[PDB]
């Protein structure tokens, strides 16, 4: 319903692209404020699982976002009949395992390891297409994701910091490949030299540790990252919520934060 609606201070339009290999099909939903852009361009919020993200963007949030410094919203979705692509997101949101050649997801068995190709496409194809539709302030960009989307967000921050000002990971799948993402954090302070980033983290109080000790891995990660120079960290636990529900909750709360400086 939201994408057709005409009563909000945002208008949504679609920008379509394929992956470089031709196997995955994207539709970016662009939400542009009626408000004129600042001289330096709109700040930008990029959202993974874009078809689900659009379903969570409520009217009250969107009215308040039009506050004189409203962001451009870019929801990166799959352009499929079903409006999901389990294979596509499994490949696009997971890092490669240097260990071996068996790049298959340990849970669902589908090909994995496409995170760097996905982030390269965002940089080299998606942003070019979005910037042609609306002026962007490239110093004021946010990347948000939930679950495997949050895994991709942490991969981006940990291995290629500086592409975004603010990283936002909701219920990231820290269990993935027995904690492999936690290894990628080693070396971050060196990679952040001369740069600044903000990381927002959420987890629901009712979530298990994995889909098959709850909270422990996140608590350890938070404790570690609080020590990292150049990184501003904000962890928000979500009392009363389980795994599915932290998607909408995190996005509402993100969009209520002060805009990136
Ligand atoms: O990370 C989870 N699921 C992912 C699929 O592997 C996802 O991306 O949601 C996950 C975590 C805790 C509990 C769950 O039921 C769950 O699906
Ligand atoms: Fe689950």
């Amino acid at each position: 319903s939201l994408l057709q609606r005409q009563d909000l201070p945002y208008r949504f339009s679609a920008v379509d692209l394929d992956s470089v290999d031709g196997q995955r099909h994207y539709r970016l939903w662009l939400g542009r404020p009626l408000q004129a852009p600042p001289a330096a361009g709109y700040p930008v919020v990029w959202m993974l699982d874009g078809n689900a993200a659009v379903g969570a963007l409520d009217e009250s949030t969107l009215r308040r976002l039009a506050d004189g410094d409203a962001p451009l919203l870019v929801a990166i979705g799959y352009r499929t009949p079903l409006r999901i692509d389990r294979a596509g997101r499994t490949f696009d949101y997971t890092p490669a395992s240097p260990g071996q050649a068996d790049q298959r997801d340990p849970l669902n068995g589908l090909p994995s390891g496409g995170a760097d190709a996905f982030l390269d496409l965002l940089r080299d194809g998606m942003r070019p297409a979005v910037a042609a539709q609306a002026p962007l302030d490239t110093a004021r960009q946010t990347l948000w994701g939930h679950a495997y989307g949050g895994l991709l967000v942490l991969h981006a921050l940990f291995t290629r910091p500086g592409e975004f000002a603010r990283y936002a990971a909701a219920s990231p799948s820290l269990w993935w490949r027995d904690g492999a993402i936690l290894g990628e954090r080693a070396g971050l302070e060196q990679r952040l030299r001369g740069k600044r980033a903000e990381l927002l983290l959420w987890r629901g109080s009712a979530e298990p540790a994995s889909p098959r000790e709850p909270g422990q891995a996140m608590a350890r990660l938070v404790d570690d990252l609080r020590r990292v120079a150049g990184l501003t960290l904000d962890f928000q636990p979500l009392d009363g919520l389980g795994h599915g529900e932290t998607l909408g909750a995190s996005l509402r709360l993100l969009l209520a934060r002060p805009a990136v400086e």
